[PDB]
This record gives structure tokens, C-alpha cells and sequence, in this order.
């Protein structure tokens, strides 16, 4: 209605039902939009986000529509804290889901999770849109057990310097290729590297990558040309796929289209 652009949701249309938890921008709630539609509501803590830049980017993000991407529905930006309204994913973050041993996952279920994420990433790659912080903690799981990629590009708007540089103390060192750690060279191939690490997280049922090392030690390890090794649940063919994401030379790493093809081939050979 009047006073709201196509990217803008009227907060008066929201019914708040449950608190999901706190993320790095603050509290996230579950609710309904116009009494019927499930939504998640990020409530953005004052001083945590580059809000004007995010709002301009939200316009681009809302047009990134793919079944395996958590949809941005709109933003509430007339008052602080601002809200980001997203698709609701009932089974929570992927990292926590993997760590719940009750699920007793078959490897075919783990490969399907990888395929979900790979499809999202092939879509973003086709739109020349980098995720910039791909990891299991940034994927969500719906009530059907479908995995979707969330928070694509959002690291660009984080004002906490601990997150936004290697000199910072919350930077995703363990998901980063050597050229990011050495030179801050972000590209499609840094997303590819991260996706390999995410496959490793899935097949390890949510272990921390390089779990016995510090971030500094991890940086040195990968700079010496050394890598993660094979999760017990990963077949030889699955391991080859994740390992292909870690070529020292970025231009030798596959595309998301190639990875998707490889993952489908393994699904065919292993089901
Ligand atoms: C019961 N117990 C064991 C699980 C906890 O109760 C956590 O349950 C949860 C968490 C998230 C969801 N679903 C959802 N759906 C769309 C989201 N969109 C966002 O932008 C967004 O930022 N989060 C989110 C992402 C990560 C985290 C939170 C929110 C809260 C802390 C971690 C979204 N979480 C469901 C259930």
C-alpha cells in the first residue's frame, strides 16, 4: 500500500509467534504475514549493519528466486531496529541438524543435501552473485528436510570488524582458499572452495573443519598445500568431488555447473 515500495513490508502485517534465537545481527523470530504466511523476522541490532547499503542490495536479492535459496520477502526500514523478512525454515540451521545423531542419516540423504546447496550455488553463479560466506551455519532446513542456502552476500554489510577481515577474530578462515587468506582475493572460486568445506561438514555430521587446529594453524596448513581429509561417510567418489574444490590454483577448481554434474553422477552410481 501507500508508503511501501516493492521491497518494503509493513511491520503492522506481522504477527510474532516464537523466538528462534539470536544471530550476529540480533534476535530472529518466527511469525505470520497477513495472518496466513509463515515468515522469519531478523531484527537488526542498531550499529550492526550497513543499513542503507543493505537496503539497496535487498532490491537485487529479492529477484534471486530459486527453490534452494531462502527467499528474501522484504524489509521493514521505517524505524529501528529494521527487520529483514525471509522464508521460514522449520528445521533450523543445517549445522545443528547434522549434529543431531538421532537422524541416523543414510549417505544418500547427505549427498542430497550437497545437491540442494550445489543447485542454489549454480543459480547464484549463473547470476554472477557471490555468496561470500558459504558454510553449513548459513544453510537452513525446511519441514521436508530440503536444505537451502541463506544470507547470500550479507557479510558485505557487517560492521563488526572481527568478522570482515583476516585481521579480525571471527573471519571464516576454515572456509577460505589460500588466495583469500594471503591476498583477500574473493571470486567464484572462493565460493567453490567453501562449498568443498561444506560438503566436508555434511559428510562429517557437522564437525568443525580442522577441529584440532586454531585458525592461525589452519591458515599455515592450507598455505603448505595440505588439506582436510576424507570423512568416514564419504565414498571415494564423494571425496574426489570435495577435494576438487581445493586445488591450490583457483582456475583449476570446477564451476558449480561441473560440481552439480559430478554430484548427479554419483547419485546415479550410488543409488
Ligand atoms: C529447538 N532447538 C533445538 C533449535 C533452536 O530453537 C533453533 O531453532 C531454529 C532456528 C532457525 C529456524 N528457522 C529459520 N528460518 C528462516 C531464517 N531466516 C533468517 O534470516 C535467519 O536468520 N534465520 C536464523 C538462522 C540461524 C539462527 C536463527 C535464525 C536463530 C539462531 C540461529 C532463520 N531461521 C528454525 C528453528
Amino acid at each position: 500500500g501507500l508508503g511501501y515500495g516493492s521491497w518494503e513490508i509493513d511491520p503492522k502485517d506481522l504477527t510474532f509467534l516464537k523466538e528462534l534465537g539470536t544471530g550476529q545481527f540480533g534476535v530472529v523470530k518466527y511469525g505470520k504475514w497477513r495472518g496466513q504466511y509463515d515468515v522469519a523476522i531478523k531484527m537488526i541490532k542498531e550499529g550492526s549493519m550497513s543499513e542503507d547499503e543493505f537496503i539497496e542490495e535487498a532490491k537485487v536479492m529479492m529477484n534471486l528466486s530459486h527453490e534452494k535459496l531462502v527467499q528474501l520477502y522484504g524489509v521493514c526500514t521505517k524505524q529501528r531496529p529494521i527487520f529483514i523478512i525471509t522464508e521460514y525454515m522449520a528445521n533450523g540451521c543445517l549445522l545443528n541438524y547434522l549434529r543431531e545423531m538421532r537422524h541416523r542419516f543414510q549417505t544418500q540423504q547427505l549427498l542430497e543435501m550437497c545437491k540442494d546447496v550445489c543447485e542454489a550455488m549454480e543459480y547464484l553463479e549463473s547470476k554472477q552473485f557471490l555468496h561470500r560466506d558459504l558454510a553449513a551455519r548459513n544453510c537452513l532446513v525446511n519441514d521436508q528436510g530440503v536444505v537451502k542456502v541463506s544470507d547470500f552476500g550479507l557479510s558485505r554489510y557487517v560492521l563488526d570488524d572481527e568478522y570482515t577481515s583476516s585481521v579480525g577474530s571471527k573471519f571464516p578462515v576454515r572456509w577460505s582458499p589460500p588466495e583469500v587468506l594471503m591476498y583477500s582475493k574473493f571470486s567464484s572460486k572462493s565460493d567453490i572452495w567453501a562449498f568443498g568445506v561444506l560438503m566436508w561438514e555434511i559428510y562429517s555430521l557437522g564437525k568443525m573443519p580442522y577441529e584440532r587446529f586454531t585458525n592461525s594453524e589452519t591458515a599455515e596448513h592450507i598455505a603448505q598445500g595440505l588439506r582436510l581429509y576424507r570423512p568416514h561417510l564419504a565414498s571415494e567418489k564423494v571425496y574426489t568431488i570435495m577435494y576438487s574444490c581445493w586445488h591450490e590454483k583457483a582456475d583449476e577448481r570446477p564451476t558449480f555447473k561441473i560440481l552439480l554434474s559430478n554430484i548427479l553422477d554419483v547419485m546415479d552410481e550410488e543409488s
